[PDB]
């Protein structure tokens, strides 16, 4: 899955940044990406409390969002080809729980990229 290096990378960051992503979001996400509408992976971006924690599988706790999405369409919206809104009204990008956390997530981790 390509989605995967940029977990990873995720988790890298946080390690620098975290606590201030942390402060801003405080919630937990959790990812399921697909790959032939079958779940190929699932990862947690915990940004509830320290510094942040992203790791593989469900969240430990209740997950604030759920966002299920194929492996392609979200690296199309990481490299900014197709925009996360209009994925959700086509129906391409799936929300559960707070829909809106995730977009404030959104717009939270796209100022860190590009400091």
């Amino acid at each position: 899955l390509q989605s995967t290096f940029v977990f990873e990378e995720i988790g890298r960051r946080l390690k620098d940044i975290g606590p201030e992503v942390v402060k801003k979001v405080n919630a937990v996400f959790e990812w399921h990406i697909t790959k032939g509408g079958n779940i190929g992976a699932k990862w947690t971006i915990d940004l509830k409390s320290g510094s942040g924690k992203v790791y593989q599988g469900p969240a430990k706790g209740a997950a604030d969002t759920t966002i299920i999405l194929s492996d392609e369409d979200f690296m199309e919206v990481v490299l900014g080809k197709l925009d996360p809104q209009k994925a959700f009204f086509s129906g391409r990008l799936k929300a559960r729980g707070n829909i809106m956390l995730s977009q404030k997530l959104q717009m939270i981790l796209k100022d860190y990229a590009k400091l």
